[PDB]
């Protein structure tokens, strides 16, 4: 045993980290309101769309606080029709620096710290849960998180999901409504704790997790056959044919499609150095601006059909 | 904000259960052995046929015992061909033995951990490899003392925890299937990582894995047949392992019969099949040696498949002449 284990590092605690990289009761509050408001849409006690983006990943601080002050300015613009939490997807934890230099503990600690930096500004944020380890880390700053599609089927990740505090997506049709279903029970796992040891978790059970699809009149209404009673609203996931398929979905949306309550949109300061991403490639800011203003006006108009 | 935990209850490390039941001498060596045997067939220093074989899941320590003795005297007539290890498969994605053992709604995990590592020391203490589906990350470090065989399940074959798992794991690792998902894995495996694990004295530490070199790919779909399987060779990259030909129930027979047609014809990328097998046949809902998840073949079916495999294996030693 232990033959293709090199060793074991020493890992800060969950609480360890918590105490040093503290959130501001700004941070508290925002990602709690954006838990909030992301809840009121995908169950249709509101109508504004949410709308997840921002970049593929983060690999620097810097220009992830810059976008993230663009965004919010942009975000009190349209906040009577838009909710907006910032894709913040870390990549970053695993290796912050470069050169294979995989110091996970700086990374954790960058992690947070980002983290605490976007909801300052009163800026909520999502990720991409696939650690089941490293969400008891950050937690308390996300008001939303997103199962990737590779992931969709795996027991440990509905699980996880079961016992997360914020809505959580999955992306498809059968397996992602399987996925919500399952999300939506009570679980018993061995997971580990704030103090870093493995305990045995149960959860609750998480009422609000929704379909991600990953666009056109017609397969949205073969997706709303799907979904059986007690579902929420769907969201759909949009380089440069994302303004396309705004245009769709905000056609949708004005002429009164009110199962559409989400979207989510992969972009950056710059499209495709400062500001553009290290993996998948993004629109950039004028373009994102543009595909916002689009599906606010949108929802407006959509409030007017019905 | 912990709003979603009901909350925590205690659960023994590792190292504490491998005290509490600790493996025998023999229970160790017949890990050690079954993992050179898959090695040695699967790497193709060894022209046997691998075979993992059993039930689809584990709800009854007395009759997995009966089932093993049946398999191991079986295997002790056929050990020339044929290179034997028990699939005792605890996590079910009824979770299984380890979440449930009282297969009620009790959860009682510290007892199903108990339980596995039990019926794990009681197989292999008779001589009997076992091989096991690795779903859940944590509990590997309670079993893998006795384990010579892993598979990762075709639901979580694409999940990059699962394929670091793999990359520290000391045993050979199936990856299941179209193929690319489980070809990239098996690539992924083979490489180092470094993630969050937990250790054995049950605390969470940053672990660094060495990659494995013994991933192969498990088809199981029709998947089996001499176009598919020579559709799947030309997809292997330069370092790779022979195919695994997963028959899963009625028809275990049938796809049986074509690829021991396969093999016995000089197909030697073959080297291993998958096989699910009870001491009587279909299943249940939640009676002895019935199967309580999927349906499996029962044991007079299963001596004729493997018999009929043993001499297909036979029968290919003389084509390799």
């Amino acid at each position: 045993e232990d033959v293709r284990i090199l060793g074991y590092d020493p890992l800060a605690s969950p609480a360890l980290l918590q105490v040093q990289i503290p959130a501001t009761p700004t941070s508290l509050e925002t990602a709690k309101r954006g838990r909030r408001e992301a809840i009121d849409i995908i169950t249709g006690k509101d109508d504004r769309v949410l709308v997840i983006v921002g970049p593929c990943s983060i690999h620097d601080l810097e220009a992830a606080q810059e976008y993230a002050l663009r965004l919010k300015k942009l975000s009190d613009e349209l906040k009577g029709d838009l909710s907006i939490i910032m894709r913040a997807y870390l990549g970053l934890i695993n290796d912050p620096d470069v050169n294979n230099t995989f110091n996970i503990n700086k990374g954790l600690q960058s992690a947070r710290q980002l983290f605490v930096n976007l909801t300052n500004i009163g800026l909520p944020i999502g990720s991409e849960m696939l650690d089941t380890i490293s969400p008891q880390y950050l937690a308390d700053l996300v008001s939303f998180g997103a199962i990737g599609a590779r992931t969709t089927e795996s027991q440990l990740h509905r699980e996880l999901a079961s016992g997360l505090s914020f809505p959580v997506g999955f992306k498809n049709l059968n397996v992602a409504v399987d996925a919500c279903q399952a999300a939506a029970h009570s679980h018993h796992f061995m997971g580990v704790t704030k103090h870093g040891v493995a305990a045995i978790t149960t959860t609750k059970g998480n009422e609000h997790c929704f379909v991600i699809l990953r666009y056109d009149a017609k397969s949205v209404a073969e997706a709303k056959a799907q979904l059986p009673a007690g579902s929420n609203g769907l969201m759909i996931d949009y380089f440069r044919n994302q303004p396309k398929v705004n245009d769709v979905v905000c056609e949708q949306i004005a002429n009164g499609e009110n199962a559409i309550t989400g979207v989510m949109i992969e972009s950056n300061i710059n499209e495709g150095k400062y500001g553009v991403s290290i993996t998948d490639a993004c629109i950039g800011w004028e373009t994102t601006e543009d595909v916002l203003r689009k599906l606010a006006a949108a929802v407006r108009q959509r409030r007017e059909v019905n």
